[PDB]
Formats: structure tokens, C-alpha cells, sequence
């Protein structure tokens, strides 16, 4: 079952290279959105640099604004590394940035996007599947 001390499944996937694809466990996938009012954001960050973050890019179209903080947290992270991710808080950008308690639903959509991006990324290894007729 494995005479060496190596436990790892593989280097990189078993379909033969590939990376990027929306459909791997060394992409995390995350999109929220703030149905109290009408905005949409979308975050996702890559994971293959040794476990660390190279690439982290995102898509929120729908609040002619909350764009800047997307550039500033996707370039906060892009380096990181998801133990990292996975700790950050919105008050951490709330302080950097400085704004009033009446637009904090950006500062929320960046933190509780990284969120979805780490719990998409440990779920495309939990269950799996089990059937799927071809």
C-alpha cells in the first residue's frame, strides 16, 4: 500500500498536468453576494507554488465601487498562503481603508469571500462522488 514514507496522492493532478480549470483542489472557488440590496462579487485564488498563494484573481460586477478593495484584498493575499487566508478578518481592510459604517458591505464581501474560496477548496476533497453512469 506503500513501502516508501511518502503518502502524498501525487505532484500536481492524475489527469496528466493541467491546473486551472475552475475544477481542481489546488483552485478554490468562492462567489458571494449581498441579496440586501443587489450586488454581486466574485473571489477565487490559486494554490500550487508549494501550497502557496501565486495568482489570486476575482470578478465583481454590479457596485460601481467595491472594485478597489477586490484590487486591494486580491493583492493582500496574492503571495499568502491559505493558512493565512484563513484568518484574516473584514476589520483588518475596514482599518486600512477607513470608511463609514454605511458601505461596510464591501469590506464584508472581501472576508466572507475568501471564506468561500477556502471552504470550496477543502470540499473538493471531502465526499468526492461515489456514481455517475457514463
Amino acid at each position: 500500500m506503500a513501502y516508501s514514507e511518502k503518502v502524498i496522492d501525487h505532484y500536481e493532478n492524475p489527469r496528466n498536468v493541467g491546473s486551472l480549470d475552475k475544477k481542481d483542489s489546488n483552485v478554490g472557488t468562492g462567489m458571494v453576494g449581498a441579496p440586501a440590496c443587489g450586488d454581486v462579487m466574485q473571489l477565487q485564488i490559486k494554490v500550487d507554488d508549494n501550497g502557496i498563494i501565486e495568482d489570486a484573481k476575482f470578478k465583481t460586477y454590479g457596485c460601481g465601487s467595491a472594485i478597489a478593495s477586490s484590487s486591494l484584498i486580491t493583492e493582500w493575499v496574492k503571495g499568502k498562503s491559505l493558512e493565512e487566508a484563513g484568518a484574516i478578518k473584514n476589520s483588518q481592510i475596514a482599518e486600512e481603508l477607513e470608511l463609514p459604517p454605511v458601505k461596510v458591505h464591501c469590506s464584508i464581501l472581501a472576508e466572507d469571500a475568501i471564506k468561500a474560496a477556502i471552504a470550496d477548496y477543502k470540499a473538493k476533497q471531502g465526499l468526492e462522488h461515489h456514481h455517475h453512469h457514463h
